[PDB]
């Protein structure tokens, strides 16, 4: 089509073609009842036996990496357009549906006391019935939505067929479901309160650790949990160097220092060195004291080992999480503007399949018009206050020399010609 | 239109706290809420005068500089506030028998301040172990691990990694900047004079001397104050041109071709 031709070839063009698509009333902007149209005809299907995915001319525009033609007003007020037809109501059922499952669980944490088992008739201690409905009402709604959870992640199962196996979000799912399940069982089945709140932790934990990924979605909040994935996923890069020179230090202090007690047994003396590599060293506790009391084993060593200790793990290895975080931080940014319209415009075409198609003809609409100066109403208003190049020149210099140089073959040839057709009368020998 | 400015909030929140700090000279207030305004006030009188501070040369590129760092932990605070709220709750959750997990907002505040390092290794999780006082120990050493891995480790270093970003997007236009500020506060107090005094001391040419320096009150002010790509363009003009002669002379050539005379070379 001729559209995405001009998108991958001369993307200049494109933004004067879109130009014609912005009618301005009376190019007055103090006038109430100004306003301006965006037509949407050269956005649409190639149609409007083969089949095209939905969003044709924006998918080319992100992968061709036209960033100044996504920023175009008639692409934005097509985005928004394309938001408020159905993006924000199905994003919002689908935040809802996870979010009736986490706020009864931190309902009900926040009000037992933990520690504590608890029936639907009340929480056994001798038992009370104050809010034993409140409790009910929250077991009820955190039981029926894990059941749900199972039947959606069920029928995934046969969906997906064997592909859902490399994702950890699936697995964060099965884990929060299952975890849950057993926190909520006692109005079924008697179990005793400590698996009850061994669940409850893991369970609480899990919610609102995946209620950052349901936290991608969104504009404002999406790039810091990329950059978030990328700096984690260094980290775990790094691990076996952590766990090695962790393994190191830590035997070591197991050794020198083993009167005391957080160096008692070597898997306690690990975890110390854990605790130890921020700079809580406990210098004058663990070191100075027992020095000057005679109660350090081979203190030399011991002292050796503290200015090893100290200059390798919190200064050097710090810094280097520090420089890799730098990096990976500036490699995101670099490219932060296009990732955030690209993850949108990937949400709205994966939305956009699954829709029905009458309801996709009947939402739809080809052309907007906009006032300025009249505010929009309310839900408006609540969702208002809720969201508060010289590659191509020396490119073109190259081309511009090319047919320079033709020209120049063409007018030799012809000068070749001349000497070769000339009279020549009194100038010869 | 004064609405959507934060200076006149404080200048607000300042006056009214100042005037029930001072009004026990005339209606007798109990000191409980004389002394809790005083807080209030003596504290954003002196946050306020850090936005005095700006018109300086010497002073407003760090008020800019923590200005965009703000705004961006601002961007930050929720993925904040729900990381801290998940690692609040657990902890409420594991660790009850302690003190400073008592109630859940405790519990909020204190991983709030762990957060930095200050974890409190020896006195929270390992002097309970040693005296069987923990509850599900392994779990609470393994939410140890996860707390020290995830919020003070890479959480501070994507805080860091955002403001070396900011720092050098702001210094990157440093020196306009202070010039731009100087010359946009010229340009507004300068609306607003009486035009009599605006030609009065407006002046048209000055004299100054190197050798000699200036004199008091210039001392004590002195004490106090103690291309590639036009290149391209104009090798691209040249370029361009040089084409248009080119074009005119193989014009001229075909002319020549047109009007030549051929005898003894026909055929
Ligand atoms: C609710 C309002 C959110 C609307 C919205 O998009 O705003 C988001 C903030 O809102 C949030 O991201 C906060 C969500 C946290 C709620 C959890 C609490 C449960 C207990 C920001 O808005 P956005 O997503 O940029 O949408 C802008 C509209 N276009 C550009 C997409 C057209
Ligand atoms: C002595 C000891 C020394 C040891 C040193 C160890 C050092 C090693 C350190 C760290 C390595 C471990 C990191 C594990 C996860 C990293 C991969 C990942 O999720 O990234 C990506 C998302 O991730 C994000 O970008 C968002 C981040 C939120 C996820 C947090 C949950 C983790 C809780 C665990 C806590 C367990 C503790 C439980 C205890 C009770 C997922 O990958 P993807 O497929 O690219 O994206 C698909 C995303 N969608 C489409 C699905 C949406
Ligand atoms: C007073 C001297 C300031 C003069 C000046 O401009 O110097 C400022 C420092 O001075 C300060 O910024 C310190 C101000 C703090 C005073 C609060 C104390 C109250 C208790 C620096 O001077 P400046 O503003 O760069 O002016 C240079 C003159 N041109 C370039 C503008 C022509
Ligand atoms: C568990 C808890 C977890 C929570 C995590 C939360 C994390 C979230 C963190 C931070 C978000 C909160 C930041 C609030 C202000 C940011 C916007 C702002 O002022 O920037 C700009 C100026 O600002 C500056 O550049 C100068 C900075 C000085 C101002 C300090 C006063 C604030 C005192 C509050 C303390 C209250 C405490 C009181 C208690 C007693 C103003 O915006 P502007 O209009 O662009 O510029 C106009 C400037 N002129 C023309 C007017 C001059
Ligand atoms: C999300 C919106 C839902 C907010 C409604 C939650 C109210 C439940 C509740 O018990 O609140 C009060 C208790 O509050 C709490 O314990 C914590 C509330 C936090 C809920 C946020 C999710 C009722 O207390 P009482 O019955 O007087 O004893
Ligand atoms: C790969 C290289 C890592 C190897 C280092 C692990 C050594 C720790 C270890 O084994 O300590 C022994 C194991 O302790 C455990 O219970 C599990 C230890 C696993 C720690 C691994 C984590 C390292 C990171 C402690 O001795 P004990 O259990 O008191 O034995 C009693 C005998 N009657
Ligand atoms: C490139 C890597 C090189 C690593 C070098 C390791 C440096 C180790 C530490 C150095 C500390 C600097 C100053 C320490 C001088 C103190 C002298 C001294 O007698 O201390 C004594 C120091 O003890 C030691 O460290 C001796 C080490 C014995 C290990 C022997 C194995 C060495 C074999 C290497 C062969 C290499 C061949 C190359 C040619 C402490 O004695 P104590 O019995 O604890 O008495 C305590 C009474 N209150
Ligand atoms: C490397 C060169 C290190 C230079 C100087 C420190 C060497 C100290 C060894 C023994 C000297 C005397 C001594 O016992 O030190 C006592 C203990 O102090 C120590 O253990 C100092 C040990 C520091 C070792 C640092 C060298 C390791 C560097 C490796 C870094 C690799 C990366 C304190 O002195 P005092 O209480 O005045 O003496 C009372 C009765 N002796
Ligand atoms: C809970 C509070 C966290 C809300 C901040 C999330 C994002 C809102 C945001 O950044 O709005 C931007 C910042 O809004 C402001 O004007 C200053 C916001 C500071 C509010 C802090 C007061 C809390 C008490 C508006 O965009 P712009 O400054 O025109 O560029
Ligand atoms: C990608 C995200 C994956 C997250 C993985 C979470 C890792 C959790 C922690 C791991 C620690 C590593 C080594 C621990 C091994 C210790 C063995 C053990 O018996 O410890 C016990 C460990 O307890 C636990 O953590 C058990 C957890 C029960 C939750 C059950 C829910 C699991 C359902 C998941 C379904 C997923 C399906 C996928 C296919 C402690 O027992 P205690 O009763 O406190 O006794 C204390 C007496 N002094
Ligand atoms: C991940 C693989 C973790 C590897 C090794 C640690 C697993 C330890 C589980 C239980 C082993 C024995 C035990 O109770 O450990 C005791 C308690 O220590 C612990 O609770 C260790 C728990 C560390 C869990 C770390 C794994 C979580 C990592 C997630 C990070 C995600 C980001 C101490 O040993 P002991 O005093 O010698 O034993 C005396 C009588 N049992
Ligand atoms: C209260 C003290 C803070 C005063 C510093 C504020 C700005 C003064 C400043 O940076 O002057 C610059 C620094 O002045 C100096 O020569 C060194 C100043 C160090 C003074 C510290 C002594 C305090 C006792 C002068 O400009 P330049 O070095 O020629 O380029």
């Amino acid at each position: 089509s001729p559209i995405t031709e001009m998108i991958e070839y001369l993307p200049e063009c494109m933004k004067v073609l879109l130009d014609f698509c912005m009618l301005h009333s009376t190019e007055d902007k103090s006038c109430r009842d100004y306003y301006i149209e965006y037509n949407f005809k050269y956005l649409q299907c190639p149609l409007e036996d083969v089949i095209y995915e939905p969003l044709t001319a924006l998918n080319a525009m992100v992968q061709n990496n036209r960033i100044e033609l996504l920023n175009h007003p008639v692409c934005k007020e097509y985005l928004l357009m394309k938001w408020l037809a159905y993006g924000f109501r199905a994003h919002m059922m689908n935040l809802g549906s996870y979010c009736l499952g986490l706020i009864p669980m931190t309902i009900l944490v926040v009000n037992i006391k933990p520690g504590m088992a608890f029936n639907s008739t009340g929480i056994i201690n001798i038992l009370d019935t104050t809010n034993s409905y409140l409790i009910k009402t929250c077991m009820i709604l955190v039981f029926l939505s894990s059941i749900f959870g199972y039947c959606k992640e069920a029928g995934q199962i046969f969906q997906q067929k064997r592909n859902y196996f490399m994702d950890i979000s699936n697995v964060l799912e099965w884990i929060i479901y299952t975890t849950g399940i057993i926190f909520v069982l006692p109005l079924f089945v008697e179990i005793p309160a400590h698996l009850q709140w061994q669940c409850g932790a893991i369970a609480v934990y899990f919610y609102w650790m995946n209620f950052l990924l349901y936290l991608q979605r969104f504009e404002n909040c999406g790039i810091f949990i990329v950059m978030l994935e990328v700096i984690l996923k260094t980290l775990l890069r790094s691990t076996v160097v952590f766990i090695f020179l962790l393994l190191a230090f830590g035997l070591s202090f197991y050794i020198l220092l083993n009167l005391q007690d957080p160096f008692s047994s070597p898997l306690l003396s690990i975890i110390q060195t854990f605790s130890m590599m921020l700079g809580d060293i406990n210098y004058r506790e663990s070191f100075l004291e027992p020095y000057l009391r005679n109660e350090l084993a081979h203190p030399v060593l011991s002292f050796a080992q503290l200015v090893s200790f100290t200059i390798f793990v919190p200064i050097v290895l710090m810094n280097l999480l520090i420089g890799l975080a730098v990096g990976d931080i500036a490699e995101v940014q670099k490219h932060a503007s296009l990732k955030r319209i690209a993850m949108q415009v990937e949400l709205h075409t994966s939305l956009e399949k699954k829709l029905p198609l009458w309801f996709l003809r009947k939402v739809d609409q080809k052309s907007t018009i906009v006032y300025p100066n009249k505010p929009r109403s309310m839900l408006f208003h609540i969702f208002c206050f809720l969201f508060c190049s010289l590659e191509m020149e020396i490119l073109k210099q190259k081309y511009r020399l090319k047919d320079l140089t033709f020209l120049l073959e063409k007018q030799h040839e012809l000068i070749k010609l001349i000497i070769q057709k000339m009279e020549i009368i009194s100038e010869t020998e």
